[PDB]
């Protein structure tokens, strides 16, 4: 076997900025059915009988899974099972959101409808989250080394050091005034262990709400990082190596993923 996990056509930067090749179905996880997180929406591939890796995603300065619907759908369409949670509360802090992400991942493994479980390879799991949720991503990554990848988006957290070996790609927003890049995203990046694969990208002319609507840069880098590590799909290395992107105002990496 070459790469059992590889999915979809050969990628072009262009295709990575709109919904991908797989058809997508959704399933609402009602708040009324689960314990350690609010509800959620699972986005998953139909029209295929391959299994995909799984992603749990936390919303940002709200409880609403709808705020990241575009990106749950987006990642799904490129070949993922994606559970976007609602949080228990509007005001849940990063560490509680880490708990909720944990619960959503267990939900995916143990509790999802048969339609979903069928598309899912529960051995290949990753996390993403906006803001507060992004801080959660770092915490949960620190606690579960078996996660494939973490993608914090304009992350916010009071703690600055996370001891994780999970590959991290952080998206900062240059004009973010709620989680300023130099007090949040960049410290997170710098404090990760030296041996962990990591990338920081900073969106020019974007604020904390940048992840809340369709966004080409967030799309390209999130899809590529997920593909690279969840799927071991090195065809995605090209979007994360020798990067040159006018959308970006900063780019930092230890370049372990270009090996």
């Amino acid at each position: 076997m070459s790469n059992p996990y590889q999915r979809g056509p050969n990628p072009t930067r262009s295709a990575l900025t709109a919904d991908g090749p797989f058809s997508v179905a959704t399933y609402t996880v009602s708040r009324l059915s689960v314990s350690g997180f609010g509800g959620g929406v699972i986005y998953y591939p139909t029209g295929t009988s391959l299994t995909f890796g799984g992603i749990a995603m936390s919303p940002g300065y709200t409880a609403d899974a709808s705020s990241l619907a575009w990106l749950g759908r987006r990642l799904a369409s490129h070949g993922f099972v994606v559970l976007v949670i609602n949080t228990n509360s509007r005001f849940d802090g990063p560490d509680s959101r880490a708990s909720q992400l944990s619960a959503a991942l267990n939900y995916l493994r143990t509790s999802s409808p048969s339609a979903v479980r069928a598309r899912l390879d529960a051995n290949r799991l990753a996390v993403a989250g906006h803001s507060m949720g992004g801080g959660g991503t770092l915490r949960i990554a620190e606690q579960n080394p078996s996660l494939k990848a973490a993608v914090p988006l304009t992350p916010w957290h009071t703690d600055k050091t996370f001891n994780t070996s999970v590959p991290v790609l952080i998206v900062g927003a240059e004009a973010d005034t709620v989680a300023p890049v130099s007090q949040h995203a960049i410290p997170f990046y710098q404090n990760l262990p030296s041996t962990t694969p990591k990338v920081y990208v900073e969106l020019c002319n974007a604020s904390h709400i940048a992840p809340n609507s369709n966004n080409a840069a967030i799309s390209v880098y999130t899809i590529s990082w997920m593909k690279l590590w969840v799927d071991n799909d090195t065809r995605y290395r090209q979007f994360l190596c020798n990067v040159n992107d006018p959308a970006l105002c900063d780019f930092r990496t230890n370049n372990r993923h270009c090996q």
